[PDB]
């Protein structure tokens, strides 16, 4: 044999030459002749009325694919087996779908589909109304963090089953014509439904993307259901609704970027900020320069007539959101002058007192670490301690006002535990005095480096800020690899070096003077050793041995050639592989991304919770009804102008396939044959 | 036939094997598609590497074979459809056949994946669903009970304590917890925990290397084993083997000169004044290259992980570029040295100084012999070599000059030519690895995974060296199955992709 | 309960069967039974001429909709 | 969608008359 005798294997049954001209009448819509091939199978019993053709269709599904309603018509008034009709007439998008509704084995659906989770997956309103209308339930699915017995049971039993059950149910849940229709507040369901998807992402590692999408279809439906508002008063309606901004803090909480970001609620914000406060943003550039300086430079005066003179005119322009954001950063920005003039030396402190009373300059930076902590108290006073924790920059104020604690504790004991003449020079080097100085120094650090979160306010340095920050995370994933590399290398050097380098009497001993001696005689000295060898700060004569054993000095220098090989040419320069395609991803939708921080730094100020700067904070049924009812009726307005612009005109633009091709030559042929017989 | 016609046979061969790869012809004339497939797609792959001309068209063609098994199994829509189809053989017998055939695609499908992950973690609810905290405190004290864990195995075999064991995420938390003790015990030895001396010429082997040495006969008594219950092909084809093996290989030199230090040096000698050839200084530094790459085996870990298993498997993808730059700057760099070594080794003869070479403080001879030449042009990339290395003793300030500049060149080369268009590459490799980076690592993460699912290496490292009715009742309940795929495919895929095709 | 009760929220005022059908035709281009609808509807009163559908099309929006300027003419007569 | 919609229309309206006329 040297050919391949293809032959049918699987395939499916024949099909008899009247039973082939029958399907092929229902194809042309010739409804003569299947009217009359109909009425022969009852009183023949020759043909089949139920026969399949080779790609699965039936003559119900074949009249069903060509929207036919006069032939569906025509074969349900005979005894023809739907089977799942009403789930392809569904999938088809068919408003005739009626018929197959009010008429009195292999599935191309899966058996956990039902006629309402296949129209909810279609998006079609006009089923899903048709459905709903009717008698219609959907089976609800169990949350995420869930512990039945039933549902482990069933996942036991056939785990693919139950995964896609869960993902049908949540898929017809997360369209937005269902929403639109059963939904009691469209707004809050999208908003928990994507809360609900993206847990379920997180915790179904398969189906990830799937999720995902789903999720982020529900953030894009509330978010064009918000873009229906055409008047500020139906903004400020749905925006305050609570069951202050209390839809617009919620969407808040469940990162709802696309909702938050709208230009309409973006400008009802920014009216919010500058309130009272008009032309601000149509003023120079200069102008705005000027007038933020002279605020800030009066943000004591400010804080003074707030606690002095309430609801005084004096006191009211501190209440402004803007105004505070500004005297808070200007009393930031004092509070860093300060920390430049403590290492400055304004005022003497002698060298050599072990332990030193605070300096002037010292004096008055105390309450502003007092403020900042007192402050952060009232941070989770006000707020719920989950939230206070969410927030990065939260930790990196615990840091730092942990630092100036110790610093302050450690000055306090070595003011009443050391108050004897000594030099610095023969001190303990674990003196508390150096140890608050080395800590007063890091904070310090922490303290400037807080600035960057401020970079949020402005429209230039915001969406490079947020794009820094969501790109270090990547720089964290080589941490670890890098780690792994450097402990391998310092590993290697260490093992080989410890003999050798034993070397004593020395100026030095390690890396940092002249004459760098021990870069590997212990695992600490390996470690500095390798990581200086990045920025070349680490000299070749490190791996010399003062034995002159040629061998070893090589196979050391190898290996530390080895590791500047893969730390500086691969593992760096694949690091630059990864954030600029990481900025690419990134690049888009930044704005979003930025809006979203922006707005969660603008309500950080909206309330009274934080209206005093740092350094002198130390110092019913018938409303509820009338609520419900204005927000219905707004909600009302908004989703039917949604179905309409949405739904029904998206529909219109959408592109044409083969089967809207198929559809034509349809009724041209159903005009074709009976014309002719008509004529004949 | 090719001879007469080499365009004729080579459109012949191709329109053949486009006919076959068709979906629809396998769906309808083949007694396993699955099977089909997963051969078409490696002969079709073969002949893309054997033709250099229409690579394209057979790589398409092959990604075609691979896609269509990818869609006939997401039509599975029951689990006992799935593992029948996965069990099937001529355990996972059908998901092996596709690993080996590189079925990335079919692997790495959600219902595949899926059924893999309930066999990883089994009898053993709810862990995808615990908090991250958790999860490190349980594989934690888990891990802290590898030996009990071994020790009730080997002891008592079906029992409870002896059945955890047995769980393949258990195995692998043991596994790994087995390697960090070897790992940590690695720098207990360099951190001399203890007394060992220094001048001693051949001396015993230390407490801490007396239990280390159970590791590495487990590493080459597991790495035995390897070649055994599994063929030779596959044991050389993954590249941890290899590097395996080098590590290996390294640790039975160490041993072997430690012996042979032990047996033939027994004087007392400083280490100050030894041969610079000796035993123990060899033994120490192929101890000190086994700890890198002992140490460096910790990177095949990282597919495990969801966050750094992408990583992983992007940097080695993308590492075969670097080795492409290897043979470029190679050949820049012999040219350098080979003109610097030329110029230089006149005048660069001196004598009586401290050092001869460039890793001390005063670089004297970088240029005076090729070796010479190639380290002092391979530490310019860094910046450690200085620029008194080009100067000359004699007042020849032409050579001097040419020297520098023939210096100044390789380094403007090198660094910022070479270096530079490196990074265009690895940039842009990225951006094709970037997309389908999750099919890459699913593929290498399931072969993780099912490595812990048989008996072979239940035990870690340093405890390992202490039918005809049945087979006609599988054939037909895989043909149902098999029928009822390919109708439902057909229906999907064949009939809607068609309706859904645009206007022309 | 274990299911998720759906039902009409919002939705829409619902369309006699006779004002289905009216729009029905407006839809098919169905100009012999437009203008008959439209003639008992002036006659009857029992159909409403200005009916919307459930996406919140009105007969002139549906002619208008598919073109139909005979129907759009007819209807604007009425 | 709209253009295949637009043209089942003047199919659909061709439809009627002609039947219309005939019958
Ligand atoms: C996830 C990542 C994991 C790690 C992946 C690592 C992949 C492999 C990386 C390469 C490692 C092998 C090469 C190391 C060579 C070495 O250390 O070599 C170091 C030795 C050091 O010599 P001394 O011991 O005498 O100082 O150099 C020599 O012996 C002289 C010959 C040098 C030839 C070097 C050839 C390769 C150089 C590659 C540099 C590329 C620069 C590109 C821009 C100009
Ligand atoms: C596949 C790649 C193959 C190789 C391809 C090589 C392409 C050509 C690359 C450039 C080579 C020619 C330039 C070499 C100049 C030189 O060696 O110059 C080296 C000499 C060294 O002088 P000494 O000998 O006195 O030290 O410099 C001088 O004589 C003084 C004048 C310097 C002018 C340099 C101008 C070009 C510098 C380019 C640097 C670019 C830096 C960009 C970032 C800032
Ligand atoms: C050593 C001390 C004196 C600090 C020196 C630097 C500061 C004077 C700089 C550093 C960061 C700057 C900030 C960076 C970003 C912004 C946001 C941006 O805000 C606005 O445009 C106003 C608010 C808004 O409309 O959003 C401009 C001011 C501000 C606070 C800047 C004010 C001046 C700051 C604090
Ligand atoms: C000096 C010695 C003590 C080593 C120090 C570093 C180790 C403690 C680190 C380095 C790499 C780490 C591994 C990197 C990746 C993974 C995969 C990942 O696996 C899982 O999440 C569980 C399995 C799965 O679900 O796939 C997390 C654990 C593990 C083994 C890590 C365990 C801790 C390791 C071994
Ligand atoms: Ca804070
Ligand atoms: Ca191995
Ligand atoms: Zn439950």
């Amino acid at each position: 044999r040297d050919r391949i005798p293809l032959r049918i294997v699987r395939a499916e049954s024949e099909l008899s030459p009247s039973e082939k001209a029958y399907l092929n009448a229902v194809e042309k819509g010739d409804y003569a002749s299947v009217k009359k091939s109909l009425e022969e199978a009852e009183i023949y019993f020759k043909i089949n009325i139920n026969c399949i053709d080779p790609l699965g269709r039936t003559a119900l599904l074949i009249a069903i694919e060509n929207e036919n309603l006069e032939l569906i018509e025509l074969l349900l008034s005979f005894n023809v087996y739907v089977g799942d009709a009403l789930l392809h007439a569904i999938r088809k998008e068919v408003v005739g779908a009626v018929e197959l509704l009010l008429n009195h084995q292999f599935s191309e659906f899966t058996p956990d589909i039902t006629p309402i989770i296949l129209a909810a997956h279609t998006n079609n309103y006009e089923i899903i109304k048709l459905l709903v209308q009717k008698g219609v339930s959907v089976p609800r699915p169990h949350e995420v963090r869930c512990n039945c017995v039933e549902c482990v049971s069933s996942s036991d039993v056939d785990s693919l089953r139950h995964s896609r059950s869960r993902l049908n149910i949540y898929k017809a849940l997360a369209s937005p014509s269902l929403i639109a229709l059963s939904s009691e507040d469209p707004f809050l369901t999208a908003f928990q439904l994507s809360w609900e998807l993206q847990e379920l992402s997180k915790v179904e590692n398969e189906f990830k993307s799937e999720y995902e999408e789903l999720s982020r279809q529900c953030k894009q439906f509330a978010k064009d259901l918000l873009d229906q508002t055409r008047s500020s008063r139906e903004l400020e309606i749905i925006l305050n609704y609570r069951d202050d901004l209390a839809r617009l803090k919620l969407a808040i909480k469940y990162r709802q970027k696309e909702f938050v970001a709208q230009p309409n609620c973006q400008q009802l914000l920014a009216s919010r900020w500058y309130d009272e406060f008009p032309g601000w943003r149509r003023r120079h550039w200069a102008v705005k320069m000027v007038t933020c300086f002279i605020i800030g430079l009066l943000f004591p005066v400010f804080s003074v007539c707030y606690l002095i003179a309430p609801k005084s005119p004096l006191g009211l322009f501190i209440r402004k959101p803007f105004i505070k954001f500004i005297c808070h950063t200007a009393s930031y920005l004092t509070f860093l002058f300060l920390l430049l003039l403590a290492s400055q030396h304004i005022d003497r402190s002698d060298l050599n007192r072990q332990g030193p009373p605070p300096t002037i300059v010292e004096w008055m930076i105390l309450p502003w670490v007092l403020g900042f902590i007192w402050g952060e108290i009232k941070q989770m006073w006000d707020g719920g301690l989950q939230d206070y924790i969410h927030d990065w920059w939260n930790l990196m104020d615990f840091v730092m006002n942990s630092l100036y604690l110790a610093t302050i504790s450690l000055k306090i004991v070595a003011f009443v535990k050391y108050s004897a003449l000594n030099p610095r020079e023969s001190w303990d080097m674990w003196h508390p005095t150096l140890v608050a100085e080395a800590l007063f120094a890091i904070a310090n650090i922490f303290s400037s480096l807080r600035l960057i979160s401020l970079f949020t306010a402005n429209s230039h340095l915001g969406p490079l800020q947020i794009s820094l920050g969501r790109m270090l995370l990547d720089i964290l994933k080589f941490l670890f690899i890098y780690c792994l590399v450097l402990l391998a290398f310092a590993n290697g050097l260490n093992q080989l070096y410890f003999y050798y380098e034993e070397t004593k009497g020395l100026t030095c001993k390690g890396i940092r003077c002249e004459k760098q001696n021990n870069a590997f005689s212990t695992l600490f000295e390996t470690l500095q050793s390798l990581f200086w060898s990045i920025f070349g700060l680490i000299n070749l004569y490190v791996t010399n041995v003062k034995a002159q054993h040629e061998f070893t000095e090589f196979v050391g220098a190898t290996m530390f050639g080895t590791y500047n090989v893969i730390s500086l040419v691969v593992l760096l320069n694949m690091l630059i592989a990864m954030m600029n395609n990481s900025y690419q991803l990134i690049a888009d939708h930044a704005d979003i991304e930025w809006k979203f921080a922006r707005t969660k730094l603008w309500m950080s100020y909206f309330e009274e919770g934080g209206t005093l700067p740092t350094p002198f904070n130390v110092i019913r049924a018938a409303d509820n009804l009338r609520r419900h009812h204005q927000y219905q009726e707004v909600m009302r307005n908004l989703v039917k102008r949604y179905v309409a612009a949405m739904i029904r005109d998206a529909k219109t633009e959408e592109g044409l396939t083969e089967e809207n091709f198929k559809e034509l030559k349809q009724d041209i042929s159903s005009f074709r044959f009976e014309v002719l017989g008509l004529l004949r």
